[PDB]
DNA sequence: GGTGGGTGGTTCTGGGTCCATGGGCTG
DNA sequence: CAGCCCATGGACCCAGAACCACCCACCC
DNA sequence: GGTGGGTGGTTCTGGGTCCATGGGCTG
DNA sequence: CAGCCCATGGACCCAGAACCACCCACCC
């Protein structure tokens, strides 16, 4: 770089000194050698005096042309004598026909770079830093072919659905030839013991369509036809493809797929750098699964890692190998394994990092890889083999890649990897290797999205037994999500590393702060000695200001889960947990540029000291007197009728009803609901009369939402019946009273609500609150109707009465509470109803919500003994009235203005009766006090203070608007048959509710503002 | 064919007679069909309104682009309104970066071909024989790729002795 | 600043030989 | 029959020879 | 001769869910 | 001991809007 430019200046002065000539013919050898040597490093070469026909038919000969391996010009250079005018000589040469695409008009003193026909940079050759910049730009100019290849790769992505239609039809026409069926049956049975115990003919047709698609592009775009001929696994799958893909069958498919392969082949043939062509391998990988098996992409995980993350993770594992094991990634003995290779990005970038001197040995016996899917396996093996060929000149086959389930091959006797025989040997050799670095991007997946997908994660007996005995056992959580595919890879890693080394992984950042990952946070500090976490935020499953703070996902904003690059080193005191978080409100670009421009040494980490609840972040303050009562406790609830462990204000607590089929069980009208339920009960009754085979394999048409409970009682051949006294009113979301079918048959978990509100319709008042760990701000709302689990985040309702089995409304406020209050305030006047309203008021107190915020977020809200009591229970009698009877409060005067439709076309009216329900805001994004209800009616005159009753991340008014918008049902059956909500029929009711809730909002904001500015 | 050019001359008359409009948008269908039908016989296809990023980062959308089977642009076309000076309007489009490799700028009465950034031929569209000649040139233009292919075929002949050395050693 | 060498590449263009080898003799 | 005579037309290639392109020297 | 408007394309940008499913209880 | 409660955090994607290019009506 700088060194070469310094040598250029040393030569120019010595040519005029030792030679005594300023003629261009002699002083040009200085720049010729500068360009020639810079080029040799960039994979190009400066050829001199190469003639070129110009447009007008004049052969022009520049002083030098930069040529690639495909003998194609990618830059030019013309030196002149300093006794002239560069600008004048540039103009004359340009007019002779000189190319302007990328040319350095050199003069012994200064040089200009005309890229794309326009001067881009003019520097002085007497500057070693300026000439280094000009030359970097000349030797990194993207030729037209590179841009036209990136256009073609993007278009191939959109045409992959259509290309896979031709190939699907082919694999279907092969199921008629008995030769194919015979071979397929042999493959399924050798892959049912090697890859997946449930390998099906459907899985085999996928591996065929992959072998065919990749065995055409590898020979056209990548020019490596030999790969398939010599690859161990490819020879096993060509034995299944040569039963049909040959002769006129192949000729027909080839002539119909050529329209989809033509453009990429044209552009790719003019590219010589494998680093540019590898973007096609990344696109085939991701888009194939998105177009063919979108479900298997979820199981396997099919997202590539941005190169910036992989290069940082490789550089940092090296700094940490030196600091702890006094070794280097290139040193012999450091065996690196990538458990989930994907496109092979980790091993390809290691090849680039390791020097050419050691690469050979590293490549033959130290870098190892594993993959479960064929298309990723083929793409990786080719990527790795071609990165070595470009760097080290010669081509050597990579013999360290195995097609095996990393978590199943835990034989450190199985037939895992027995797809072929060389594969099985590679698997057994890898198990014995002394691995020291386990680098990679583990697949992340906690659960399936809906029960109707039948795409549950596979079970791995050995690994899962290890997790239960380690991470889950140490956890005190009710729900364990430690069986995520990423925590399974984290267990395997801690076990594969048998002695000392690093496990550098990029994964979901729930481990740092999630209740389920309490046991991991306890066990990982025993297994490792130095843990270095680097939070890259990105959680898009959040909302409101949190969403804004999270920012963009370092994965090019393609995923919605939080991401952290962590390095867990075990050498051989206490575990040092170091932590650094990326700045808030950053975009994905800013986060990826930081990773590219930062070194591990420069990063300033913070020593996390785990608390006794094994929390690393979010540790609460202890200087508080937060030990002040307790609204509810798990012990008070599970108290065995002794009134001895009744140490909370309320005894029983319950979560709101979860149905697991909200679209089938809730409706704004009773008639619509009865009809929706009728279809369900009807279709279920047709399912319970099916062959046991279909019942056990869940082989039924999924037109109804079948959840765990239903599937269980449909295999038990139980029969459901419509009980019509189950349609009860229920607060679904704040200020949204829908109707629900309260049946234990169609509701998954009713929790302890059949005791709070018996049979759905019962007399009780519940102070609903947010549960822990909350992400949305603390929210508390009293209801007299059955709540939902999502009225507030993880809604935990605290009732005033409690109905025993066929019994009375036993007061739920405990006597310990009553006695304690009647003691501190010393007035036996205090009754349970006063305490109910006292608790509500304290929970609405702004300063309590601010001071004990981190406490409220991780525990049940403990209640202070505020001085007055009378004033507090009064404030809370007003608050609860407004909230419960929001359907009866005085309507605030709101000015309704109405506009006529644009024209008189029947469609204008229809399009203008569609709901918009949007808060008209100003340029400062602050409400202007108007709401565009629909294209015609617009209500106005809302006070600014009414926008401050924020129940969650949304204000009370914004909640009413949102839950009355015409949103398409996610379920298909309901979208097609039971979608009959038109805002037109509910417009007048909404005009009334918005007005009533405006009063609730302004009244609440006032009462909350009258409350003191300090918390006991 | 001259028959194709003669049908364009009739189609144009009918568009201004049955339609009553001489707006470029309405009258361009006559030449669009001429170019499209000629191309269908020459192994190319006129794809209409395809955007191309010009050298100045700006995007230009010619009225039509002749495309090959490898989706590679082999020619271009931009129709104008007869109520303008074609010569003047050619300069405006060319200054916004409209391609000048093989482009037919055409008002309803006069057609100009600018092959290799230089006006090869300017004809009157009332003459069938003249338009057929100008169109032939446009449809038979040799793109840089075919000339580079020819150049490399000529290098392969002189580099054959050296390839055969490697293959002889192998055998 | 043209202007003619100096040097190297890049198109045309003009212009033209001894001697294999069957068949027929032939003695 | 082998051992003399007698034909009779032949699937290119390459040295000058411009003539350019570029540019140092040489006048101008 | 711009200018706004009609029409279609091409980037950005912002912003957020019900519900699976293991474990502990429990009578 | 098999039902019966109890959590708890989740490997994207798609409508508004901006703005841009082009041509037609519309002033000017
Ligand atoms: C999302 S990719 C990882 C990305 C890859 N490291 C990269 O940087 O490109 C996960 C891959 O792991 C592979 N894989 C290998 N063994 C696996 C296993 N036991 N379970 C799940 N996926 C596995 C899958 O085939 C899938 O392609
Ligand atoms: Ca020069
Ligand atoms: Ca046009």
């Amino acid at each position: 770089s700088l060194q070469l430019v310094k040598k250029f200046q040393k030569r120019l002065e010595d040519i005029v000194a030792y030679g005594g000539t300023r003629n261009e013919s002699s002083v040009r050898a200085a720049f010729q050698q500068l360009l020639s040597d810079w080029a040799e490093g960039s994979g190009l070469r400066l050829i001199t005096e190469v003639t070129q026909k110009a447009v007008a038919g004049n052969n022009v000969r520049p002083d030098g042309t930069l040529k690639d391996s495909l003998q194609q010009s990618r830059g030019y250079w013309e030196s002149k004598d300093e006794a002239d005018t560069l600008d004048d000589e540039i103009q004359k040469k340009l007019a002779k026909g000189y190319p302007r695409d990328n040319i350095i008009f050199e003069d012994s003193r200064l040089a200009v770079l005309m890229q794309n026909g326009e001067e881009v940079q003019r520097v002085d050759m007497g500057d070693a830093g300026a000439l280094a910049g000009l030359l970097k730009l000349f030797f990194e100019f993207e030729p037209p072919q590179v841009l036209e290849f990136r256009k073609a790769v993007d278009h191939f992505k959109d045409e992959m659905p259509h290309l896979l239609k031709i190939l699907r039809e082919a694999a279907d026409a092969a199921e008629q030839k008995a030769d194919y069926r015979g071979e397929r049956d042999h493959f399924v049975e050798i892959a049912k013991e090697a890859i997946n115990p449930d390998f099906s003919p459907r899985d085999a047709r996928e591996m065929l369509i992959q072998h065919i698609l990749t065995g055409d592009l590898f020979t056209s775009v990548f020019d490596n036809a030999q790969y398939h001929e010599d690859n161990n696994i490819a020879q096993q799958l060509q034995q299944l493809a040569a039963t049909f893909y040959k002769g006129p069958v192949k000729r027909d498919i080839a002539e119909r797929t050529k329209r989809y392969y033509g453009a990429i082949q044209a552009a790719a043939a003019q590219i010589a750098d494998h680093h540019e062509k590898q973007r096609f391998l990344k696109a085939l990988y991701e888009n194939f699964y998105r177009a063919y098996n979108p479900a298997g992409a979820e199981r396997l995980g099919i997202f590539y890692t941005p190169g910036e993350i992989v290069r940082f993770m490789i550089e940092a594992t090296d700094t940490l190998l030196e600091k702890h094991f006094q070794k280097e990634l290139a040193d012999k003995g450091v065996e690196i394994l990538d458990p989930a290779t994907g496109t092979g990005t980790f091993i390809t970038e290691l090849i680039d990092f390791l020097p050419k001197a050691k690469l050979e040995q590293k490549y033959r016996e130290e870098l190892h890889c594993n993959e479960l899917a064929l298309l990723p396996y083929y793409i990786a093996n080719l990527n790795i083999e071609a990165t070595y060929a470009q760097k080290m000149g010669r081509y050597e086959e990579f013999r360290n890649i195995v097609l095996v389930d990393t978590l199943d091959n835990t034989g450190f006797s199985g037939l895992f990897g027995s797809v072929t025989a060389e594969n099985l040997e590679r698997a057994k050799r890898q198990n014995a290797r002394p691995v020291r670095v386990i680098i990679g991007n583990p697949p992340y997946r906690a659960n399936q999205a809906n029960e109707n997908d039948n795409n549950k994660n596979r079970e791995y007996k050995e690994i899962d037994r290890r997790i239960k005995a380690t991470y889950v056992a140490a956890s005190t959580a009710q729900k364990t999500k430690l069986y995520d595919m990423y925590s399974r890879f984290l267990r395997w890693a801690t076990d594969r590393l048998k002695e000392d080394g690093i496990v550098a992984f990029v994964s979901n950042s729930s481990f740092i702060d999630s209740r389920t990952f309490d046991g991991f946070r306890k066990e990982v500090v025993k297994d490792f000695d130095h843990i270095y976490i680097l939070d890259m935020k990105g959680n898009a499953n959040t909302s409101g200001e949190r969403r804004k703070r999270e920012g963009g996902n370092v994965f090019n904003d393609q995923i919605k889960v939080g991401v952290a690059v962590y390095f867990l080193v075990r050498s051989a005191k206490d575990t040092k947990i170091w932590y650094h978080a990326v700045p808030d409100f950053w975009r994905a670009r800013e986060k990826l540029e930081w990773l590219k421009t930062t070194k591990f040494e420069d990063i300033e980490f913070d020593h996390i000291r785990p608390d006794a609840k094994h929390n690393w972040l979010g540790q609460v303050d202890e200087e508080n007197d937060w030990n002040e009562f307790l609204p509810v406790a798990d012990k008070d609830t599970k108290q065995a009728k002794g009134l001895g462990q009744e140490r909370a204000i309320f005894k029983l607590y319950s979560l709101g009803v979860v149905t697991n089929r909200d679209e089938w069980v809730y409706s704004r009208a009773e008639d619509e609901l009865a009809d929706k339920v009728r279809y369900f009960i009807g279709r279920y009754n047709e399912i319970i009369k099916l062959p046991l085979g279909d019942l056990m394999s869940r082989n039924w048409e999924g037109d109804i939402k079948m959840t765990r409970a239903t599937i269980a009682d449909a295999q038990s051949r139980k029969s459901y019946s419509l009980e019509k006294n189950s349609i009860v009113p229920s607060l679904y979301r704040p200020f949204d009273v829908l109707k629900m079918y309260f049946s234990k048959n169609l509701n998954e978990m009713q929790y302890q609500m059949p005791s709070i509100f018996p049979k759905g319709v019962g007399e009780n008042v519940v102070i609903a609150l947010s549960g822990s760990p909350a992400a949305k701000p603390f929210q508390v709302l009293a209801t007299d109707i059955l709540p939902s689990l999502d009225l507030l985040e993880k809604t935990q309702c605290l009732p005033f009465y409690r109905y025993t089995m066929n019994g009375e409304r036993l007061n739920n406020i405990t006597d310990y509470a009553l006695k304690a209050f009647q003691t501190h305030y010393a007035d036996t006047s205090i009754s349970r109803e006063d305490i109910f309203h006292y608790v509500y008021a304290v929970l609405h107190h702004p300063a309590y919500r601010e001071k004990y915020a981190l406490n409220l977020r991780q525990e049940f809200p403990r209640i202070p003994f505020y001085p007055e009591f009378g004033r507090w229970a009064a404030w809370g009698r007003e608050l609860m009235a407004l909230h419960i009877g929001f359907e009866s409060v005085a309507p605030y005067p709101l000015k309704r203005t109405d506009e006529p439709p644009k024209n008189d076309t029947p469609e204008a009216l229809a399009l203008a009766k569609k709901a918009r329900l949007k808060v008209q805001r100003d340029a400062a994004k602050q409400p202007t006090g108007a709401v565009e209800l629909d294209g015609l009616t617009t209500l106005a005159g809302i006070p600014a203070a009414a926008w401050a009753y924020k129940l969650g991340n949304r204000s009370a008014l914004e909640w009413v608007l949102e839950r009355h918008k015409e949103t398409t049902p996610k379920d298909a059956t309901i979208r097609e048959k039971f979608n009959t909500y038109r805002f037109a029929d509910h417009k007048e009711r909404v005009i009334d509710l918005l007005a009533r809730v405006t009063t609730v909002s302004v009244e609440t904001v006032r009462i909350v503002g009258e409350m003191p500015a300090e918390t006991m």
